[PDB]
């Protein structure tokens, strides 16, 4: 019992930093805290989110020493916003890039919504380079579940059409993020959220160019459909854990990983909707532990 | 006693809970608190409000052991938005069909504005399921209270037409929902509130939806007129606390309230506008739970 | 057979003048043709118009000899908009002054909507001065129609407490005057108007101070009724007309000018909504010309 | 040759009228024009259109004696916005009491976009009363032409979802309409239109009212599906046509009416979009008229 | 002696049409005429102009014989605006597709501003296919009057760094498209334009996708330096015609296409300045006849 | 390290003072705070800047017995916005009235991007009265690197261009200065900073004549030219600082100190970018007690 708690949790900022990459071209903005030598983490967001949104999970997992990195992946939160580079493929080039930069070589990866996509296009071009993998939340292109909402028209899935509408979207949305993404939140939420959290992410995509960017990762699907299916010509041989709420996804997340992975295992958060990370950080947590202890 | 402080009471955050309620066609948004097996008091507010009325209510009511549930209705705060079932009689059967979601099938009901007559609606379809019935500020459609206000043109429902021409009032409102809704607030007040609290009510009325959704609990007033005349030809059998200001309603609210209910007592509030559970919480609480005993 | 032909008829151009006429304090506009020796015929538009809604009706009656003038009352069209005065008594004082500064003293005299009361308070304080009065459309308060149209809560009469919201009702319609005043005339019309047509009032209303001095004719019916029904102790001695669609007031038109006069005849337009020099000139011209002949 | 010529046709403001038809409780607003006795001619538009789509052959029609009415259905142009209703079957029944309001009982009856949804619910609750059919440019709900651009994820009904979305969808496009519905309109046709003819559409739909009504339209389509599967186990006697441009569906709305009926014959428009009205009336006059006296 | 005249010059609307041509992911709109059998002649307009620049020189052109092509090109006017592409070597393969899709293989080229860098992209990568090239107004990147207008500061070009500033470009130009072109045309000009032909300009980067569009021309600049510079190191075999106003850039088309081909001419226009299809097309129609003949 | 802790640093509001200078023409803001009796350090910021950017390194420097005085130059802040006297050596006069007017006479002078240079003119025009400098951040107007900067189209300084348009560039950014702000400043940054700290400055220039006084300093940046390098035929006799961030101009803040005075020492800052103060106050102030001993 108790009212939603916005903000970070108490102590965070004392552990925690915000830190930038130049990359070739690209900069890309990232949290980071834990111990310098510990094995590194790194975590990806998606649509409409931050690094913030890993905001209750990064402290438990630097407390049990990894080397947390929450990445603003290109085009979202303090991360540039290029032209294109929004197939999920070369986005993980982008992060793999990141990690390099930082020392790492081997990493555990975790991703949710677009950044689930991002991880599992990281996993299958350097699957070496993969410890363990956790899918959360979303379908990735290609997988059978992914064609099915497709096909199906699923009520769940009808902003991929405004989305994919190039500056059509941009010249509806601006001026209107909190709003639209307010209400996108709230509509696939179960838990009970703080509208100053929910802002956080909105006032983000209405900084420049962050609704444009945020779109073209949506405008990039039908290139990820096409090269997500190669990759899944060889199944992932690194541990995946698949994770969702009992009241969306759920279940379709491990038959999801299945057709994308060998070594499989998941579990469905019970009265938790679609955000993971925002409604019940502390399931996710103790998930990501118990996977990524030995 | 000093000026206005804005927000939830001290300690608020700790002991009420935020809640989602999925029936068939819509989701409720509700608050509560205190001990899950206490009696439970179902909370309705009205126009231009949110469950929020009634922060200053809920802590004294569950520290004597009440289950509240304060409800966000049909169409208000943070519950959904739908199309249509906003005459007060089918709202009254969402409001029954989450009580039975939780857990409970009798309880005691307090409402005011649009929420009175949602709580009306209730005692009037299901009378077994009320224990007891609290009517604040407002009086409900069919009553003569409500149609002398009709006969005067009374200047206090000047806003009756604008609300009931679709779209015209959304077009009007949308973008100036912070203006309209404070000067509503202030104009019926008699105690000087925060104008941090009122701004609570405004946001919310600001979000997607939400303008039409509460003009269409006015749009369907013929509707209710129709319907609670039917009901009020059989008196209720429970106990009836009618309470309003002595500024605004005052003592007709108790008249209203013997048009409709056999058992029933009132008192007014002293020095107190239309919002009694923003402008003197003390005296309602007090009153509540009195009554509740 | 014809789509709506927007504009002023054809010759309009060569035979009215637009005109100011500087009074103590206001400064009036209007519009003015035919023989300057002729017998003087005075216009009053209402809410939301301006003179333009004679346009059709202005050449015929300049055709017959008479002295046409139709003005922009106080606050509204292209005249000044003072602080106040807006009560309908002290408005026919306009009027007046404009007309002896034209060098006439009598006049035949027609309004519609606040301009029939204009109208009417003319004719009540000045009896001697007026020759004929032929009232349009809208009952006048004081009367048994206005107060049956408020006990009633008419639909038609949704906008009363809106208007009557001072400064509330500014914010708004500010910058959607468009689409309120068009929507406020297709609501109330049976045939179809050209939007170019009803945009000339509704561009004028968007003007600086319009919307206030046109809503202030609303916040002063309470006055206005006080003020009429001490005029309704003597009834109206002059000839008078009453008019109304058959598609809106229709008869009614002529049951509130039995209240106000003793010699009074009235007919109902056919096919015809709430705008009668907008919907069905030719009808109206006709029964001007015959009641005043 | 030649470059696009906006307004109405040279004449047509002395040959038709303006008229409104009270229903019981809702009124709708038409155009008419002809002979008095002449066979009736009903034409319905659709979204987001108003009668005025029918500017370059309503003139052709009546001087070949025909009896037109063109008529703005209920939540479109000059007509009124009710709550609801907006479920096509229903649209027909207003549709069908204007036509008895105004002494007929035996129409010709063309429609396009939700119009032919509307005209295709007439002829299958009414048969008798529906003497030919002319349907135009979009396939109507039930028929494996439409079930399949819903499989698919069809580019061209991307807007599906955003108009399903109550509130949504009118708080982001309110005061763009213009741009919304030129856009709209422009990645649609072949033929160029000019910008002036398209904003009557786009000012229409910026009305009080206007966007929410077009919007209800989409929001009715699942209970139109289960309506319109029910009405195509009894296929349309009357002779019935079927026109779309190449550029478009073509020759799928041939396809789609001979599920629905027994007697069809089409054609398609040649170097044609989707607004065929606007685009080749030429074409679509001629084609009436054939169908009209065979 | 004469105002300006705005708009097409009488009798292009019967003469000229606009069509669209689908390539493989790009739809590009076009404006033609005269014989569908004359020599091709293919005209491309800068920033910020569209197909409509060429309105006064089409016609003669039309009249001798040749078929001619006014293009919108990628981005801009009626033409798709893709997410990339707008380096000007793929551009020019964008136009030579629609080319090819007409029929035609050779072709007489004129291009100014952004314009003639893809004219000189077409023509470089493809010297067969272009039989005369004419080059108006502006320099192409990695020429020397490029690079020292660029090392000069020069204040024509200040523009440059704003237009590179992605989003943040859109985000200040955005609903201001009208005062930033208006005003970008007439500091340029030296003979008066109308306000009605440059704002069809203006409405058209006005539109969704529109400023975004153009300003990615600019966004290559760089890409487009090294591409051309490679492309510098084989001069351009076709006849070349460099032309531009005395009161803008003169004589300095003329050196800027010594460095870009080996048979070049070269006149400057007497009392025009930076846009002279707008300014001086009487002029420019006549190099263009005789140059082509 | 952690997070961006926005807003003064602990203990600032007890510390520092806001004072106004009135000059002839203008009237200054500046910020103080330390012992009155000692020596006095004078910081000018630049552009988008307030005196807010040295809230980090005053609170040291007088603890150390320093007279802080942090001044909003001509134009900034809560300073006036004069019509002109935006060339930056006029803009050290007006300084010198202000240092005059608090008693002073000899002083220690800290400046960062237009700042600076109003520092540089400041000693350039009265050697005697400064007793060491300070150069942070921005090369001068005159030396080499500005030059180069120039001939490079340095994509750093493409908002010259923008800021040189008198009106247009007001019109562009008018309302949208946060967005730009945040914007210009996050991409010159290296160490995150909280948009609480950023907004302030934004704020500032979005008060009514803000924006238009910062670009005028642009707007007179040829003027500038000229004069300085004038100043610079003369070497600075005083020791002179000169620092910069590694990600930024680095190392040739001190080349280009170098070109201007004699005894001139500099260092590097590690892992910071443009905004020396806001990104690593910590090495500054530390720099800056140790060159002031």
């Amino acid at each position: 019992p108790g009212m939603p708690a916005p903000g970070l949790p108490a102590g965070f900022e004392r552990r925690f930093s915000r830190r930038y990459a130049q990359l070739d071209d690209v900069r890309l903005h990232y949290v980071t805290g834990g111990p310098d030598d510990g094995e590194m983490v790194v975590l990806l967001h998606g649509w409409p989110q931050t690094w913030y949104t890993w905001r209750h999970v990064m402290p438990a997992l630097a407390e049990d020493g990894y080397r947390v990195v929450a990445v603003d992946y290109r085009g979202a939160g303090e991360s540039d916003k290029p032209l294109g580079g929004y197939d999920k493929a070369s986005m993980a080039g982008d992060i793999r890039a990141l990690v390099h930069q930082l020392g790492a070589t081997r990493i555990h990866l975790v991703g949710r919504s677009i950044g689930v996509m991002v991880a599992y296009a990281y996993a299958a071009q350097w699957p070496t380079e993969i410890v363990k993998l956790a899918m959360l939340d979303v379908p990735v292109p290609g997988t059978r579940i992914w064609d099915e909402a497709k096909a199906s028209a699923d009520p769940q899935i009808w902003h991929f059409g405004l989305h994919q509408q190039r500056d059509i979207a941009e010249m509806l949305i601006a001026g209107k993020e909190r709003a639209y993404i307010l209400d996108f939140y709230k509509k696939r939420t179960h838990v009970a959220l703080s509208n100053d959290d929910i802002a956080v992410y909105a006032d983000a995509y209405a900084a420049p160019g962050a609704l444009r960017a945020g779109f073209e990762l949506y405008r990039a699907f039908p290139q990820d459909e096409t090269r997500f299916k190669a990759f899944m010509k060889h199944k992932l041989p690194m541990p995946v854990l698949a994770l969702a709420g009992d009241k969306s996804n759920g279940a379709k997340e491990l038959d999801m990983a299945r057709e994308l992975a060998l070594d499989v295992r998941g579990a469905v958060a019970p009265n938790t909707g679609h955000w993971l990370p925002d409604e019940n950080p502390a399931f996710l947590t103790r998930q990501l532990l118990d996977f990524f202890r030995e």
